[PDB]
């Protein structure tokens, strides 16, 4: 009823600003997030669970619960996803293989994914992929595609391509397009002499990691840049400038990762500048906090404005939302939920924007009245819309979700 | 009646997490904000009105109807103050005295703020202050109160200590003792070798400058630093550690201004630490793009910080809230009625936090819990008691204000 | 004697260590430097001098002796060149035009710049070229080449296209290509709604601005991208991302300048990775102070960063060295003195690097090697070197040149 | 002559020009000793729990060979790198570098866990720096050590603080040189803070608990250091820049300056004139950071530079204290102290070489255009020669050479290890 009531009000006080409620939640329904799977287990993996995150990447943290397996990790994001409204997706990773045997990371197969497929069927979700260029003993000197040894960046080519056929497989079964993101940690620790080389082996990688012709309808190839990660401060083969270059040139998509960039740097800016030369943003949303530290996702000022971003242009193709974090110092599921949670918040925020009225006021100068209007868009009651969207999908409006994180602790956590 | 009925559900919904709201309101109403002058008259001043801004400080835009006399100003705030809720005080500048002929910045007196002091107490409002260091032939070296010239430094410490006597002038007459904030532009636009000189004779200059003991109950000297400015680039005499040290063992007030800082610096996390050092905190809250650009206030990430900082610990008392900006490129009404409103806003929502809980779940390492509960206060219903606020303020709930302002452009300031 | 002296004993320092200082200095004379010619005037220019920098770039100091004219401009520009040893060319912004009647700058005409062009071919100078997209009531909103209107727009395409047809010009008469960059202010202040639209604008405008197809080997066309300006602080149409997709795709050369970034971004890592995508590039290489203040380049880690890079990778035709700053507190032939030579001193020591020694230890993960090589060649004698090039160039080896600067004041600049 | 010898002549003519006498310089830089780290020995395993984990926020990457296993492979290692670095050093101390048989608790330690340092320290002419330490310990698993809430595990690192400060009067005493002991702990939090205050509380009564034994200045000086974001606890530092500045003021002891320790672009060359007017003595810890506190070796660059500059410019000869702080350990150890210390002092003589009078006059006279153009002239002036004579001077390689010492101890000694 108080929910009832508190969202009839919001409707009319949005109706009163030209802002239709329901319009607004029935496009929530339509943007998707895909949860990454990684937040799981902190980023571990099956290949070789026990055995430490390289890349230049941490997980920072010792809270109990992770995930060990396979079915730990579908229990946890199960778990999850029924505290998180609406649409998600799957984001998996190479190493998230399930296999009776081991298997080299350039001989990945479909069928080494299956269980995953079938469980994406039977939960609605989508899947999204990722080959895993780290954490391994050929990612050791800091280098995979763009690596100087012809065999080493053979595997790290062979492994991509595989993982390409994987992706392919995925929007195959599921219908829809898995979009594979393709993140590699190559780079230097201190003051390089030659950032051109590294570079160039990684543009004539990337392009036979490409060859393979697939189907844009089951399959999509992303670029991720970034500045810089621990142990390899220096320089980034693979950076912003790089990608942007590659994905125009080779017309792939490009992704966006949040915590990727400089001081003050925002990815909500670019945006709009990449969407101009690449046919498809991926974007990692991400909260780094003084590095590419991977925090949680926050109902914060860059947040929102991505999803602004997104939202204000009707990016609802063009546009693969993903998580991208892992915070090892809370209940990992929480961390996914609060995350995956805000950053549909956010969109929700967005889309309960009176854009065309703000478009216009800007268009004419109207520089006091946009300021002004923007700022009063947050104080309209948009929790009452959020609180209704919960509720139509059968998940808590409020803090209550964190009873039953607190709940399946007890229950199924505390024992591992 | 719709407000009436947000209301009764927030009060519910707040109620439940232990917050009341109708306390909330009173104590909303016991956190003055200052209304900074400058921001009326793009820093133009009384003394020379048209007569081009110096010190590494800029007003951009060129929007019309800039209040061009005392008169005006009082009009300009008057219209301000009237669509923004509670407590509310100005600051003042002293280019902003008021006399018939001309006076020495070195030998001001109370009596040229007299009538701003009746107005003060027309309008129920509080006095600060500000000696005037730049827009200034004995400025235009870059050097004031860190001036190698015996003569022009002597100027500043006498123009200082007068001012000093205006602000405890004011704190007589107003029963509210006066801030008064000393903020220089000294400092060089590039390589410099000798940056301990001037920070030498600004140190003795300041002693000087305080020497003259005055009634607390009436006044309060307050020091702020700069990291850099418009043409002062490289070097700011007055930096964060010289007026923390000078503050500190001289135990005067600290100012910190939000846009005062390096790249991702923040004033937030500064409060209790300083607090724990100097006597009392003024605060010059700012909105900085890229540089100390004095644009508007938003209700963003560090406004929010900030309010929390402040009331998270009761500091009502130590604390005194100040606004710092001057976008000339937006209705200057308009302008102040944003600042000061996100201002107010930030602290309301603070005052609706349950601090006591969330303190005690941190202080178990719940840190799961923390953040959850952080996040789900956004979505809490704040915006609700806002609203209730603001009406019970006789002040617009919401964008309507705008049509206020717009009213009073039209008939006044399309008159300028 | 003495610097003969010198020479001899660091040309066999250098030879012990692999390196042919005969060499470098050959080398270093294959290397110009496009002198920015803004840089004497404070960016005034002779259509409207005495008038207004606008474009959220500024000029501080009120140094005296600007030049005034195309005349006292060249008779500058000469005193600093006699000054500086070897290769340079002249960079003209279109606002330099030489013309009885004032020009459209829509309308600018080669013939504008014969004496520039007739001046350059008998000071053996090459010359760029610029549109000038600032300091103009077409320009007075912020937006030039995106704006929403058609008629502004077109007004500022055509300027573009004229302004290539004029750098032809330059490059048919030289005999060495005009490289013209485009550089626009457009952007916001504050938060802005829509940051797709003037993108997609400023895309098509360029596509129109280059479409006349003109000789390579006269003309070469460069955009430059920029992060925030004064008074365009939030958003820049013509972003990174917006002009490395630009470049990429049109194949156009893309424009470096070292005080367009976020803090912290360099572009000497920019360089080669851009160069695998743009045929061409252009740096404008400047010292920013927390801003895009445009302070003299110095000998420093970056301007060093960014000569390596050209020279480690030979990239001695497909880049395009340029300076750009413009102080105008101190001398400005000082100025330009001190910065070219600056970039000429970071050059030679690039050449003077152990370059294929320390790729080849990289190569085989001795970083030991590495970094202490890389640190040991900051104490050769490159100066030894130096001096020697300018004695060659019958140039002050050291700080004499200040004397004919301070001369050149005395006897010309202070009868300005 | 020697080339070296030609070259210095010719220096010393060009110097003499400009009015800088070249022996005055060399006489002064002998008066500037850059105290060495000794963690970046062994990445800061220490001694207590050598292999078992960093901790703290601050982390050591890099899997190069050869790191020091206890006080004596240290020792050797020092002893390699001080040859090749000329002039004065002295050596900085941790407590988890202590020598015992049994194991000590931290807040136990004595002067008798670091008489073998001490005794080495006399032999070599070091004198000794030191500090507590706060991490890589099971009592800031938390992330809170002197701000810790718990009693006991605040009453434990205030404990070990306090008993620091005697082995470090005790180091004073000893060498007849204060021991500089400087204060860092890594408390703070990793996201979304609710209470910054109780922790700051916590921690400003526990220092003034830990300086509360009166000591003797001309033997041992208390400093404290901030840091404004660690790794597992980026979003709040207890010890924040301004929680230290306002310490080190109100209770007179020295501030600790780490050049990785804060912002995007912000310098400590800058905070040293500053923080002097208010605390009495400046501890500076040289660092390179790149895009955070990484400690990468310092090199002869921008920020080294005015740093130094900013020294012998106010000729603070006694009150600045000139430390060195990295720990990269994807490199030969032993190079990664010559090239940071050697740089060091590479810049300090810089400064020594630099005509401040003439530069200050210039700048005090609005002469900007000569000050500027000065100073980049001084760039080109040979002051290299110089370095090179400092350098024999101090029977240390002048230039590359020192490698190849490094590499045949790395093949004899450390390809050992
Ligand atoms: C697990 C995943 O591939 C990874 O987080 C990348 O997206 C990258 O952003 C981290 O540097
Ligand atoms: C007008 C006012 O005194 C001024 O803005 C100062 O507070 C300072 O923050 C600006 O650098
Ligand atoms: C004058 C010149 O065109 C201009 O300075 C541009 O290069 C740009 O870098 C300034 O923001
Ligand atoms: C080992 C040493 O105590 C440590 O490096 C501190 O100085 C601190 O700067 C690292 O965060
Ligand atoms: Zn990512
Ligand atoms: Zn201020
Ligand atoms: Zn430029
Ligand atoms: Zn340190």
């Amino acid at each position: 009823t108080q929910l009832e009531q508190a969202w009839e009000l919001a409707k009319q006080r949005f109706a009163a600003v030209g802002i239709d409620v329901e319009e607004a939640l029935r496009q929530l329904d339509r943007l998707p997030v895909s949860m990454h799977c990684w937040q799981g287990d902190d980023v571990s993996g099956f290949e070789n669970p026990e055995g430490s995150l390289t890349g230049g990447i941490q997980a920072t943290g010792n809270y109990p619960g992770k995930a060990r397996n396979a079915s730990e990790l579908r229990a946890d994001l199960e778990q999850a996803m029924r505290l998180i409204p609406g649409p998600k997706r799957l984001n998996l990773h190479a190493i998230y293989l399930e296999s009776d045997t081991p298997v080299s990371r350039d001989q990945i197969k479909p069928e080494h994914f299956k269980n995953w497929v079938e469980w994406a069927k039977a939960n609605q979700l989508g899947l999204d992929f990722n080959p895993s260029c780290f954490s391994h003993p050929l990612s050791a000197d800091g280098f995979t595609l763009s690596h100087a040894d012809d065999s080493i960046r053979q595997f790290w080519i062979d492994h991509c391509k595989a993982s390409r056929r994987v992706s392919a497989y995925f929007g195959e079964q599921l219908g829809t397009p898995s979009v594979m993101n393709i993140w590699i940690p190559d780079g230097m620790k201190d003051i390089t002499v030659d950032r051109l080389a590294p570079r160039q082996r990684l543009l004539a990688a990337l392009d036979e990691v490409i060859s393979e012709k697939l189907n844009p309808a089951h399959h999509i190839d992303a670029v991720e840049s970034k500045l810089f990660g621990i142990g390899a401060e220096s320089y980034t083969v693979g950076s912003n400038e790089f990608y942007m270059g590659y994905a125009t040139s080779r017309q792939t998509a490009l992704c966006l990762d949040a915590g990727h960039f400089h001081p003050t740097e925002v990815i909500s800016d670019k945006i709009s500048a990449a969407m101009l030369y690449v046919p498809q943003l991926l974007l990692h949303v991400s909260r780094p906090v003084r590095w590419d530290s991977d925090h949680v996702v926050l109902l914060d000022d860059e947040t929102q404005a991505i999803a602004s971003e997104i939202v204000r242009h009707d990016l609802f193709d063009r546009v693969h939302i993903g998580l991208d974090f892992f915070d090892a110092s809370i209940n990992r599921i929480a961390a996914w939920v609060i995350g995956t949670r805000n950053m549909k918040k956010a969109l929700l925020r967005a889309l309960l924007e009176p854009t065309a009225e703000l478009r216009k006021l800007e268009a004419p100068g109207d520089y006091t009245a946009r300021l002004a209007l923007l700022e009063e868009q947050k104080s309209l009651p948009w929790q009452a819309v959020w609180e209704m969207y919960c509720q139509r999908h059968d998940t808590p409006a409020g803090s209550e979700w964190l009873e039953s994180v607190r709940a399946y602790e007890k229950e199924i956590l505390s024992r591992r």
